């Protein structure tokens, strides 16, 4: 009697990994593209969609008031791999058809007065960069893995935030970090949205806030599982998760709003 | 050999709790005043001290680059309890000797053009607010308990991020929140400083980093332990700790610098 | 054994020059930061500290009731050298680490609604004034020497209290004089402090009272001795010393408290 | 043939004792009454008269700009001896033909709305207090040793500045101190005056300034001579002299004008 469309990225494991769907709610997973359409149509009633998806449809959609995937500073999962200073960037490859990553990239390039050519294309950052592209935008787990594959290994000495930004000629620019450099504020990448008319049941909300307590309470357990199926050290994933802001607090709402005004001028009002 | 002076505050438990000192280093504790002096005089080589303590001695002291006690938004343990609204404040009680809290309060008041009289008084927020005081400034565990006392109790449906700021006619103004409304940046309350002429052994830094991973990796465990000792629900302490920023990243030193300029004009350069 | 941390500033020569330590009491010296720390730490039991140092620790420290380093009117050693009128000051250099002078300068600036930026710099008043700074703050012997360098020389015909306040387009603003024009009271720069839990031995006090008596009784002598190592006329040094108030009397305590209220709101009560 | 009329009591010893009159000047000593009359009539060209004498004749007289007999707080030689609290006071003996003393006493008594009967009588504070007077006003050297005879003796451990105010049922009220409690400012008891049109020769001013330098530089030596004559401990005369402000600086002129306004409303402009 109530569907939900999750997009199980690593960055959301502290919330979804222990969730217990209450009586009356079902869940199904897939890719951003999938869930988005599902939410708008009705194949699903609630989903974790990108900030851009939510902003573009704020007219008919509402977001939970205390759930988000945000950060202040590096995110490590929204990376632009390039082999030449940004200003010299001429051709960029956009992977996994992400409107979120692109929207944020355009805002950043725009402010810098840049305008390289962007093209849909698939492959690893290293592949595409060896196939004519100056830069390659990547998001999600693959973005995290490839980031690590370039910089690091992360040795017992000196923290993860002590890793270089370049490796084997490739330079990894964190878009969330760029946003901080630009606004000094956090950036919100995703939220939980539902149609203003069809709000979720209380049970689901409590069930979710409880799973989150568990996830945040045992990051070492959450990290290990995923680090293993990601082929990454536990500490990398643990730090990666610790770094996320999940309660859509004022600082997150501020960043979300700053971005919404720059990428979707005249967007309906953002409600929660 | 290398002597460390720790002050086991609740907010640094995730870092010190599982700390195993390397061979050749020992640790003692005491009150801040005593611990800061010891560092400055040479009785101790490294200690966790307040931002203001570090700032005022940035010429003989340096701070570990990846360690801090900061927050973005509310901190919950640096509160100004008051009956009338802020602009009406005429008398403010100062619970204890805390250069850090008053320094931040003064910066906030000065900014708003206000200038209520500040007096050292003895007691709790409730009692002092009933003995002729418009506002009472409290810090630490007492501040956290009294905040939860005025607000809350918390329930399965609610989130701590959703608690009201007033109860029984008592408003609780979070100074860290105020600092965000003002600067939009995070605030750094403490750092790990050492005399420049005596850098810490690499072995100690690695031991500290391993201890922080453990604490961050097991928040539920660090939380239960200190919650009972504080008379607070595990979840209150858990979110409390999750809320802290421990790696002194660019956004944290940005806030630190801003505060520095406002509270200690002409301070020596902050070096890490 | 009772230990003392003396810092032989010129203005204390009348007191410490001929001090004969009682048996069972030793004495060391060093830089202010070092001695203040040692005192609060427990390494030193009594020391001649600045008024700010005392005020900021009035809860743990107490001061001898009849010993001070205060002045009514000019002090000649806490000078703000500037080329443009005070209201036009945009950036002031701080020749050294001195919480005292900075604290006094800030109370005076806030009072006049002025807020120039304060930066730590290195060098003489004239060199720094010829490198972008509108004003330079100097304390101690260098301040005295530079003041004489600017407004001097002095002749048999005229008195020291008659020297102009300008020379070569440089105006020397005496901070103690600014304090008088503002409050009409004396200013207390330093006191003799000890930890409340460890009062000094009567034999030391008596030795001190006796030593001051000798210095005050032979000012020409104390002066002739320091006015040589300082490169100054005996008369400049004699008047400089004669001009100090050493008994921490009612008027001096009045000034001290007025300053403590402004510079250190909420400071602990000053006890003697 | 410039004539001088010195009123030579202990408080001016540091200045006159080693005075060396240049060619063309002579000096005649005597009592206030003689000297004042002598200055006014034309016998003497310059004399160190009381502040009241100067103010009341400010129309025809001018005073030296850097010479004075003033203090901040007690003066120890302008005392009101009494056997009952000031309010219950009802019979005060005026011990001399000094206007300086009664002027100050009356200004003070009126400020407290007190109005005991005042009448001229001759004798020591103790004899007159035993001859039907509950109050006796004394000034000068006798005032100093009768104060000591009451509140003394002085012990090596205790300081003069901490000597009691009462003795054998006799309270000594220091009028300079009363002035401080009333204005927070210094009091000027005397200046060096001369008829406006008959200024003193340069050689005399330089002779005076040099003598002052010598006296202030050797207080112990100056104190002994006078202590013996007065039958007082050397340290008493020494603190007494050390306590005097001799340069007629701004703080002293403020106190002078303050007094002038109260005691001689509408007085002529004081000129130097």
């Amino acid at each position: 009697p109530y569907r939900a469309g999750w997009i199980h990225f690593t960055n959301v494991a502290p919330i979804l990994d222990s969730l217990e769907l209450p009586p009356g709610v079902t869940a199904i997973t897939g890719v951003p593209t999938q869930m988005n359409a599902a939410l708008l149509s009705g194949e699903v009633d609630i989903a974790n969609v990108s900030a851009v998806e939510f902003i573009r449809h704020a007219d008919t959609l509402a977001a939970l008031p205390d759930f988000s995937v945000a950060v202040l500073g590096p995110v490590y999962s929204v990376n632009l791999f390039h082999t030449c200073p940004l200003p010299e960037l001429r051709r960029v490859a956009l992977t996994s058809q992400s409107a979120m990553s692109v929207a944020l990239l355009e805002v950043l390039l725009r402010q810098k007065g840049l305008s390289p050519v962007l093209e849909r294309a698939e492959g690893t950052a290293e592949s595409l960069l060896a196939a004519g592209y100056d830069g390659v935008l990547r998001i999600g787990d693959d973005a995290l893995r490839e980031w690590y594959g370039v910089v690091g290994p992360l040795t017992p000495e000196r923290t993860m935030t002590s890793l270089p930004h370049t490796g084997r000629g490739i330079t990894v620019t964190d878009l969330a970090q760029e946003w901080f450099d630009l606004t000094g504020h956090p950036f919100t990448f995703a939220v939980w949205a539902y149609r203003k008319d069809n709000p979720p049941p209380a049970a689901l909300l409590q069930a979710m806030r409880e799973a989150r307590r568990r996830g945040i309470g045992h990051l070492a357990e959450v990290s290990q599982r995923h680090a293993e199926k990601l082929g990454l050290p536990e500490r990398v994933v643990q730090h990666y998760l610790w770094n996320f802001r999940y309660h859509l607090e004022a600082p997150d709402r501020l960043g979300l709003r700053e971005f919404a005004d720059l990428a979707v001028p005249g967007h309906a009002e953002l409600t929660f």
